[PDB]
């Protein structure tokens, strides 16, 4: 078996750092992982590769004719700790619809035996700001049993995670797409681990952890790298340590509870946000 | 002649609040203004409208059976300063193209003579975290000749911005839509408005304003009020009035030159962000 986990949240919250990080820590602990990127950015796997970005799927079919021309062993990319990564890609911006993409991707490296039975986790990093075309497909045709949705004590993060949280509802009847848990990726603000409980307690979820801001992750970005391989023994690796055991050791997955506009500002007057 | 300009930019950058405040200003000013929400959060017109949202023309169209049975004079709903407030509203996550509303919407009002010649600005705030469907109707349909795209020195921010960009370069040859500015608005960062000075150069364009964090904004909207209307003697108020009259007088509108990702990576570390 593995696990397939989604990785979702508004733009710029912390999806790729949280989740290279993560995957890093799994593959330090002897973890077999793929890392799937379904945002058009496609900066999902530069720090494993240590590079700019990677070439998209996308981007190689139209190279090479079509997606069949491609070859699973031209496309998938090892790096840090033997993690494969993939770059779904999208149309250029004004061309298509964004997330085109992401539904090529999962299909090829399903048809092309991508999911090989060693693999132990797969990570999907999914934009958030809208569910809806490939962005909604890890959700809707149950490719990612697992979601876990990054925010903090921003207003829109945490709308963001009520919006992909009625996504999940949505799908409910089909698949076994479930909500994981809250991941906090700290703005360095009062209460906010308090807040992003609350809000998880009030979605029938967790929070799996707090990620602290911390200034070492830019001096590892700067240098294409994750904490875990730039500064092993960064207080910051051993968040990411953290949260890589909790998100192995949880079994909580849930058809979220989506919480109405009043009681997300009510949660943001209380803890004087 | 009326003047149809729309606000892009990430989610959370500040679109709402500041279009809102801009206008405010505009309406204080004596011009004549329309929003039209194109974002599906359908909270843009609620600190003009003193309310803690507007019913969205998806909403209203559901409820009366089609949107023919809707009339404009039962849509549009004016606040502050007259201000003429619509929502377009869009499916719920995981359900069809969460741009659709807005097609629906922009093609109501044009029909329905909502563009009434005593108008001087309309403003549409637009999501701009993806750049198709509905949300590039506006540039692809020529419905918005001056796009003022809202930023910061956030590295997520300033690639929406050239993600934008792009957009509106690939649609230059037909129509006349065009690029008005950059507004910085800050997070409290050193050398931020250099940051998006250079960034505006490097596009071809102008930073317009620099909008400060303040305070004051948040206990405005807690009130469900711009700053303008709030606490009209506000510094607040008059860095809106500012960039009002910056609008008003603003004269270059350009096809971008959109930039590399080098490029962005190099103003970053330029100026220390
Ligand atoms: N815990 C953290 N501490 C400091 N900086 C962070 C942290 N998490 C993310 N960042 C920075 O935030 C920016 C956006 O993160 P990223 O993972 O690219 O967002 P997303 O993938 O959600 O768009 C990056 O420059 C990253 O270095
Ligand atoms: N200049 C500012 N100073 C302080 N807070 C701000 C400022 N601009 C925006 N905000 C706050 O940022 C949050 C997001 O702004 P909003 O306009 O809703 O973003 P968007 O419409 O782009 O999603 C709001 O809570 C708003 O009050
Ligand atoms: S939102 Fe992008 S195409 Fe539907
Ligand atoms: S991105 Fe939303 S439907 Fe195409
Ligand atoms: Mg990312
Ligand atoms: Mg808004």
């Amino acid at each position: 078996a593995m696990r397939q986990c989604a990785i979702y949240g508004k733009g710029g919250i912390g999806k790729s750092t949280t989740t290279q990080n993560l995957v890093a820590a799994l593959a330090e602990m002897g973890k077999k992982v793929m890392i799937v990127g379904c945002d058009p950015k496609a900066d999902s796997t530069r720090l494993i590769l240590h590079s700019k970005a990677q070439n998209t799927i996308m981007e190689m079919a139209a190279e090479a004719g079509t997606v069949e021309d491609l070859e699973l062993e031209d496309v998938l990319k090892a790096g840090y700790g033997g993690v494969k990564c993939v770059e779904s890609g999208g149309p250029e911006p004004g061309v298509g619809c964004a997330g085109r993409g992401v539904i090529t991707a999962i299909n090829f490296l399903e048809e092309e035996g991508a999911y090989e039975d060693d693999l132990d986790f797969v990570f999907y990093d999914v934009l958030g700001d809208v569910v809806c075309g490939g962005f909604a497909m890890p959700i809707r045709e149950n490719k990612a049993q697992e979601i876990y949705i990054v925010c903090s004590g921003e207003m829109m993060a945490m709308y963001a995670a009520n919006n992909i949280s009625k996504g999940i509802v949505k799908y409910a009847n089909s698949g076994s797409v479930r909500l994981g848990g809250l991941i906090c990726n700290s703005r360095n603000t009062d209460r906010e681990d308090e807040l992003i409980i609350a809000l998880a307690n009030k979605l029938g979820t967790q929070m799996i952890h707090f990620v602290p801001r911390d200034n070492v992750v830019q001096r590892a970005e700067i240098r294409r790298m994750t904490v875990i391989e730039y500064d092993p023994k960064a207080k910051q690796a051993d968040e990411y340590r953290a949260l890589a055991r909790k998100v192995v050791d949880n079994k909580l997955l849930v058809i979220p509870n989506p919480i109405t506009m009043d009681e997300l500002e009510e949660l943001l007057m209380e803890f004087g946000i």
